[PDB]
């Protein structure tokens, strides 16, 4: 009914994968621009969202997961 638990858990994956200070992670955080995600970091992060949330993110959708919000919205829609 609100996105708070899934936002918490998305930020958990972002923090585990990228190692950045949790305080820096917000819905508008862009993985490449803000958190210095390189191409390898990005593939692994996508795969972690897939494993952690039991969702599928094919390469055509993966390219569009730019931000924390994108990932949250995608997962929410996948589970709907
Ligand atoms: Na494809
Ligand atoms: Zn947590
Ligand atoms: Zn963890
Ligand atoms: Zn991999
Ligand atoms: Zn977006
Ligand atoms: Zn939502």
């Amino acid at each position: 009914s609100d996105d708070r638990p899934l936002l918490e858990r998305v930020k958990d994956v972002v923090a585990d994968q990228l190692g950045v200070d949790r305080a820096r992670i917000n819905p508008e955080s862009n993985f490449i621009k803000d958190l210095d995600a390189d191409s390898l970091d990005s593939v692994e992060l996508v795969m972690a969202f897939e494993e952690k949330f039991g969702v599928s993110i094919p390469d055509e959708e993966a390219s569009k997961i730019a931000t924390v919000q994108d990932a949250l919205s995608y997962i929410e829609k996948a589970k709907s």
